[PDB]
């Protein structure tokens, strides 16, 4: 934006980003408390499939919903921090990763 800079018709360059990967997003937002799918804050609440499913957290979209209003000691993630597409990726990684 110099004095001589011209108007543009082009728009939306800002949002032309790659889709982030689930593993990286997990490492960034979750692995601190859930390393290797465990739980360092509440030891009984691991991400092991049977345990997630005991509370009805069965699918990718169950994960992506759970993080919006989770249990004590876990922060809630709203949609500015973890947009819907990113929530799905994190759900995918949880389901693909922790038996
Ligand atoms: C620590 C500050 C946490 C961060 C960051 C994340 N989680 Fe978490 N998680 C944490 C606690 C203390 C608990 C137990 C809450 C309770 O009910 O007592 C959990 C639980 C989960 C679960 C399972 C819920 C259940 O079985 O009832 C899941 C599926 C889960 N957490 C996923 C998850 C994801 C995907 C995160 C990053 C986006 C994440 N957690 C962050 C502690 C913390």
């Amino acid at each position: 934006a110099a004095s001589w800079s011209h108007p543009q018709f082009e728009k939306g360059a800002e949002t032309a980003v790659p889709n982030s990967g689930g593993g990286e997003l997990f490492a960034t937002h979750c692995a601190g408390c859930h390393p290797q799918g465990g739980n360092t804050v509440h030891p009984e609440k691991t991400l092991a499939r049977a345990r997630r499913e005991a509370n009805g957290i069965r699918t990718v979209r169950d994960v992506a919903a759970y993080i919006r209003n989770p249990g004590p000691g876990m922060p809630a993630f709203g949609e500015a921090m973890i947009p819907p597409a990113d929530a799905l990726k994190i759900g995918e990684y949880v389901v693909a990763s922790f038996p």
